[PDB]
C-alpha cells in the first residue's frame, strides 16, 4: 500500500477530506502517516520525513505550499503531491483535477509524468459538474455568469461571522417581531440600524454580508477589470478541460451572499447549435451520476433547486433550463452545488483514490 502524508487535515477543507474518507473507507486501502505544524505525529516541515512517502495530500494553504513544495523536490522527491490550494493551479507542471469531466486530461498527464495534482473548486468546478455534458460535446461557444456564493469559500470564520450577522439582525427587533401588529418599516430601520453599526461583525467580510451581498471576491486584476475570482473561470475551466490553446469564454460576476456552504450560479450559455431543450435537458443529465436536472416546475424547483437542499450532499442539482428571448441558442440555466465537496474536498479524494489504487 501506498505511504499517504497529509497536511492540514485539521483546517475545515481538511476535516471535510477526514470524514468524507473515513465515510468511504478510504484508510483501508492506503498507509496513512499524519503531519503537524504545532509544536506542542511528524513535523509538516520535516523536509526528510516526507521525502519518505509516495504522496502527500496537503489542505494547509498557498503559503505552506510554497515553501516545503519546492524544497521536498529539490531532494530528488519524486512522489505525488496532491494540493487543495490554489497556490500550483496555473503552473504547467501540474494538473487541475475533476476526474468525472477531465478523466483523459488526468489519464494521460500520469502516461506523460505529471506528479503535482491541485483540485478543481469553487464555481469552477461546480458549473462543471453541472454542465460538462454540454462542454463535452462541445457545444458551449460562452458563459456568461452570475454567482451567488457561500461564505465557506472564504473560510470557516467568516461563515461564524455571517451567522453572528445574522443572529444580530434579528436580535435587533426580537421584540417587535413578536408582535404581530407592529410596523415592519419600524423593524426595517432598526434592522438597518444595526447593520450599520460600528460594533456590528464584519472584520472577515469587510462589509455586512448577513442581509446584504458583496459584488466582489478577491482582488482586482488591472488588465480585464476582472477579480482573481472572476478570472479562474476563463482560466481554470480550459486548464480542467485541456483546451488552455483554445480556451472557451467564461466571464461575469462573482458575488457573495448569506449562504454557508453552496455556491449557486446563474447561467446564459450561448450554443453553437440549436437543440431541442429535451435534448439539451438528456445531455446534462448524462454526463455524471451527480448532476440532477429539476423539471422547470415551481414547486420542485423550490424543494429541490437550493443550498438548504443540496447542502452537506454531492448531488449537483441543474435548472430552470429554457430558451432565452435573445434565441434558440441561448440557454437558461441555475444550478446549486456544495462548495466543501465538489468544489473542495472530493475532487481531492478521488484523485487519491486514483493514485493509490
Amino acid at each position: 500500500m501506498k505511504n499517504v502524508g497529509f497536511i492540514g487535515w485539521r483546517g475545515m477543507v481538511g476535516s471535510v477530506l477526514m470524514d468524507r474518507m473515513s465515510q468511504e473507507n478510504d484508510f483501508e486501502n492506503l498507509n496513512p502517516v499524519f503531519f503537524t505544524t504545532s509544536q506542542a505525529l511528524k513535523s509538516a516541515f520535516d523536509i526528510e520525513e516526507l521525502k519518505k512517502l509516495d504522496i502527500i495530500v496537503t489542505c494547509q494553504g498557498g503559503d505552506y505550499t510554497n515553501e516545503v513544495y519546492p524544497k521536498l523536490k529539490a531532494t530528488g522527491w519524486d512522489g505525488y503531491w496532491v494540493d487543495a490550494a490554489s497556490a500550483l493551479l496555473m503552473k504547467d507542471d501540474a494538473i487541475i483535477v475533476l476526474d468525472p469531466v477531465n478523466q483523459h486530461v488526468i489519464s494521460e498527464g500520469l502516461k506523460k509524468g505529471i506528479k503535482t495534482f491541485v483540485g478543481g473548486n469553487c464555481t469552477v468546478s461546480l458549473m462543471l459538474m453541472a454542465i460538462g455534458g454540454l462542454f463535452e460535446k462541445d457545444l458551449v461557444e460562452w458563459i456568461s455568469v452570475a454567482t451567488y456564493q457561500a461564505a465557506s469559500g472564504a473560510g470557516a470564520k467568516n461563515m461564524r461571522e455571517l451567522l453572528s450577522q445574522m443572529g444580530l439582525l434579528e436580535q435587533a427587533v426580537s421584540s417587535e417581531l413578536k408582535d404581530p401588529a407592529s410596523s415592519i418599516l419600524d423593524i426595517e430601520r432598526k434592522v438597518t440600524a444595526k447593520m450599520r453599526a460600528d460594533n456590528f461583525p464584519t472584520d472577515n467580510f469587510g462589509a455586512a454580508l448577513g442581509g446584504s451581498l458583496i459584488p466582489w471576491i478577491d482582488k482586482l486584476l488591472p488588465e480585464t477589470g476582472q477579480t482573481k475570482e472572476e478570472w479562474k473561470g476563463y482560466a481554470e475551466t480550459n486548464k480542467i478541460l485541456g483546451l488552455s490553446d483554445n480556451p472557451i469564454p467564461v466571464d461575469g460576476l462573482c458575488v457573495r451572499i448569506g449562504a454557508l456552504r453552496c455556491h449557486s450560479q446563474a447561467f446564459t450559455i450561448k450554443l453553437k447549435k440549436d437543440l431541442p431543450l429535451e435534448e439539451i435537458e438528456q445531455i446534462i443529465a448524462s454526463h455524471n451520476e451527480w448532476v440532477k436536472v429539476i423539471p422547470n416546475d415551481k414547486e420542485i424547483t423550490l424543494r429541490e433547486l437550493t443550498p438548504a437542499k443540496v447542502t452537506g450532499t454531492l448531488s449537483v442539482p441543474v435548472g430552470r433550463l429554457r430558451k432565452l428571448a435573445m434565441g434558440p441558442e441561448y440557454l437558461a440555466a441555475f444550478t446549486v452545488g456544495d462548495q466543501l465537496l465538489w468544489g473542495a474536498a472530493e475532487p481531492v479524494r478521488r484523485i487519491l483514490k486514483q493514485l493509490v489504487a
